[PDB]
């Protein structure tokens, strides 16, 4: 197995003491997806996409985040969904923090921190500087992590053009819709349903941001846009340009 | 997707649970820790989970995603923090994600958490988070959100059960960090994970009435172990098992009443 | 006199604020590097010149600005690895933003408009507003209403684009201390701007991914991300008065009288 | 003159200290409801006690007691629903046994035993070490060694068990306000014991897990875990023996010349 | 039954809150160096006899002393170079104010007294209140009172001030370690004073600024600000009882039965 | 040629620290109330004032001024109960300090005059530059020195206070909006001034003890702590020329090349 939580200490020490071991971890979330999904999503797909990827450039894959930041309007519905249990970003940050610290005792130098939740980003980059910042105070300074987001190594209009023949709309609108829907049809289908999608017009929102959130400016739903269209076929390909994308990143961040 | 477990939900059929007024909510509390040569290291995440499933499906609960990350490995406890693998949060975070967790709860609705700990060096961080986020419910002007918390080992006391898990005689819970009881458990749940022959059976560890930092390596037996698995079983693993499941079962049923 | 909070009496604050209806705008930047050609306190000096505009055409009051903001990112301001950029902890921004919130609850007022001139304090700032409203929640103050934003997102409009890169938008990614803000900066403050300075580099392009701790290689030398030699005054007049324009009639929409 | 710290001028203080190899000691208590019989200091006298007979003994010094320590729990101390007990939040706790240590460091000092006579305050000492030695290491000090422990743990030998409790043990578990503690301050201040107000009452006996917000149905009434009658003056010098003595054969295990 | 709620059983303490109108005290101290003639637990031992003193006589209770304080500071203390001198970080000292206030409220507590007797402590003791009751008012609970003081702020009568300073006053900024406190602990705890081994050096004088690092060079070689060598215990009987009559007096009018 | 750090570039900014001694200057104000006839920010513009002139004489530069402070007490800047005023908690002001001085450190500088123009900010601030060293000793930087400093300090030469208050010197104490803030303000900023709004009120006397929750009875309804009816721009000009003078010498004195 790739995953760490799945080998012995003396296995994952042995690794370790390679020199030049790969760490991976997924941050995810606990929020709605819509009628049609689970509310684990943005913790598996970031998994399933690790574990690929670490099979595929032999790395090890860290137990991950169950629990994010807070869901925003613009990008996950809101936070006051029912379901969606978020922290408060001081507690991600330290989590992550607290993580870096534990990987460099280790003797670790080398970590991949992939995010499944949009919300996350600077919470988990705020969480990489002061992780490093205590680092470089005890005198460790080799330490290097690469952060990412999976969809955003779907850039190829090639590809764009095959998932959205209609036209695209834009990564804006993608919370529950054909993207992950399509990635969780070809990974967990038996967690979607995508009879239960509620075929609603994309979310489109005015140049800043309200709060307290406004339920009437989210669809009833919680999705902001329809996953009507999202396939298996189009998961397939996802999924393969993501676990490519990224597995060729870490080859030339962290060469053997 | 019908399940007990919350992540495996839409928020439709979780939001429909709750709104039938006593669910129930159960959150395992793990951690990454080393569990010596024959064992993998988030042992403390996967039993309390197993027992959250059962449980949950012979009374009717939910099962939060559960906690992978706990506090700092003790020496007499599991081990020490100086071993690979092992990867800990400060105080402070663990608070924190508990507190932070029964926030969101108590806004979705929800009155009823089990908080089932694996990882004994948990606890206090445990109790801290709950009475922290207790207190902010109450300055939200929520009184009635109540909160059992639990591991689930303590629910095997039965003389009758001791003496057939342990027939060469108890010498209680104090070194059971890899040893004969996660050890059996892991045989009736995941025996993959598990490799008696690489069990290394050295005598029980002893240490003297006080602590030492920072930690010192010799004083822990070098697999990791506080005791042997050498005698554990798959058939130990299952009367541990259903002894615990039936205990923790009927404890919510008194506590959480329909 | 001056829709300066700052440079009210707290009597004729008090007044204003009594009035019922009365809405903040809170200005967010950061001192930071803009390559050679500009000063380092854009940030500040940007959101600022907005909300004193937007303030004096609506009828709001601007409160101090923070002069401080977020740590640097490589891919949006060069990298906090240079000199001069001086960033707070996020915990910071985020305590500061919740701590002003709080204040403004207190003195009664309920309408609150953050404007951010800094791409990386987003999240904290909003982290600051969703902890303070919890607080005043507990406080038994549910009316509290926040809008926050950042300027440059009300310039979208294709037409608009069209004027300021004729020869091609490339998107807001490179826009720090390029044709945007450099032209905001000849219209609004032309004597913190040298463009003989300026080094034409071609834009900077990045994998889908950031690599910690920062790889000054990865940042163009000068510190800023694209070419501000096509910036002029009468692009930053357009751009200025389309923004103002534009949250004008946000506010309009979100606070009515 | 003293083995109190607080009794010292600066000038003994340090030249003890600068002995090189001197032995600090920290008595973390709390201020916490002891049943009808005694005080709500018993928590700090204990520890502090104990450690002024052990410094006595092999030349230490003491620094003064933590009046304050973490939430009473239910199983161990009664709860903190009852009236007096006065409680910090666990960051307090810890973040004063760092500061602490920061400032023994800041001394030369580089030996350090945290004597506990509050159980709940345990794993929040042992986070404040932990954030210490943290910091130590971080400032270029890896040699200050610290030995944390809770005075009764010394009381294990079954022939002293046997002359505490004559009629059977049942453990420490049900030691709050019962006769352990009782005993100790029979002995040690007897003006702050009541013996006759003892409310006599069968151990206290729990599920295997804990509720919250903690029921005052399930504490005792009195707040005490066990009866207390059986205390005496004796017993409390036979425990008091046992633990100075074991104790100061630690240290000098730990803390050789 | 004592006025020390550390001596009191927790029914004691409750009878006397459920009267209605119990005031606590709460004294908050340090331990810091204090020159060659006396130990360094002044700053607790001074507030907690006033305390003591000022509850006898109007029926109020005194909560166990904060031993740890803030850093001390050259200007005011010497300096928090000097070994002996354990203080704690703002945050810790500020939190733990904070939560006893949390909790005496819980006790059904309205009405405190938090009597300092380290210079340092003030700002944070003040911000430990604001921060309690902030979290009270979220509470619901809006009628409790604090009383801040230093009890030597009573002391500013000119016919004291000639009594204790017949060659002529300077001021208190001066007075670490110096006539007043030393004066006060020769009348109240003469076995702590060695005066024999005071160094009777000029007061010390400082610009008007302060430089960090602390420059040990700036403090008087003792560690004491101005020469304690006119002190004694009449004029510390002097400065109790009026300390202790105008404390008491400032009592009855902010918290009348 | 600007002494402001925010309109240099980075590489003029990089070129002076580089050159090393050079001095950096922070002011730290505050949004306060200052009575019916001055605006709010004047904690933030005096400091910031004073750091230009001192800068040009003795070649320094001046960082952005904090514009928010710590909570306004009652007998030093009339309460936290008065509207306009926007106050920071103690944790935000000591964080953005600390946030500062080690991003200053981390760009080469080792010279840093913290100049408080806000009686509050004080202790804030000092723990700030505390928390700050610490972490740059944890980053081996032992050579970074700071100077704190309150500008008003610089103003106690007899002749010059008898010159300012030729009618009795009652001291700084009710000095919030009085005859010396008000006449810097006539000195510098004329405009933003009001005599004809001036309340001439006796000055404000307070009992030796604060009370929390804040009694806004024992505040001058002005909000002003003293009367600033003799304020004049001549008395203005004297002050600033002391403390500029004073302030120059200090930092030649403190930070010699
Ligand atoms: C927009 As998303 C993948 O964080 O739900
Ligand atoms: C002592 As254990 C069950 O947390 O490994
Ligand atoms: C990317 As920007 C407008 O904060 O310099
Ligand atoms: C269980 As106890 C000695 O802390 O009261
Ligand atoms: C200046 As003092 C009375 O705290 O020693
Ligand atoms: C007393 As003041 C100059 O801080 O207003
Ligand atoms: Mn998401
Ligand atoms: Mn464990
Ligand atoms: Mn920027
Ligand atoms: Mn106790
Ligand atoms: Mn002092
Ligand atoms: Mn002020
Ligand atoms: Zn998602
Ligand atoms: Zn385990
Ligand atoms: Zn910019
Ligand atoms: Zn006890
Ligand atoms: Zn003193
Ligand atoms: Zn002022």
């Amino acid at each position: 197995s790739v995953f760490v939580g799945e080998l012995t200490w003396k296995e994952y020490e042995a690794r370790v003491a390679a020199g030049d071991c790969v760490l991976m971890l997924p941050v995810g979330a606990l929020e709605q997806h819509g009628h049609h999904m689970c509310m684990n999503v943005d913790v598996l797909l970031p998994t399933a996409v690790c574990k690929r990827v670490a099979e595929r450039i032999g790395a090890l894959v860290m137990p991950g985040l169950q629990y994010g930041y807070k869901s925003q309007q613009k990008s996950g519905g809101g936070n006051h969904f029912p379901g969606t249990t978020s922290l408060d970003g001081a507690t991600l940050t330290g989590t992550v923090q607290d993580i870096i610290r534990e990987l460099a005792r280790h003797g670790a130098r080398r970590l991949v921190l992939m995010n499944g939740h949009y919300e996350n980003s600077m919470f988990i980059v705020e969480g990489i500087d002061l992780a490093l910042r205590e680092l470089r105070y005890a005198g460790i300074q080799d330490f290097k992590v690469v952060v990412l987001s999976y969809w955003d190594f779907v850039k190829d209009p090639a590809v764009i053009q095959q998932l959205y023949p209609e036209g695209f709309l834009g990564f804006d609108i993608e919370h529950g819709g054909v993207f992950e829907t399509s990635l969780m049809l070809a990974l967990y289908p038996d967690l979607v349903d995508l009879d239960r999608v509620v075929d609603h017009p994309p979310a489109t929102f005015p140049p800043y941001d309200v709060f307290p959130v406004d339920p009437a400016r989210t669809p009833a739903p919680g999705t902001l846009s329809s996953a009507k269209t999202a396939s298996r076929e189009k998961g397939e390909l996802i999924l393969e340009v993501c676990v490519q994308g990224i597995a060729d990143a870490i080859r030339e961040e962290f060469p053997p």
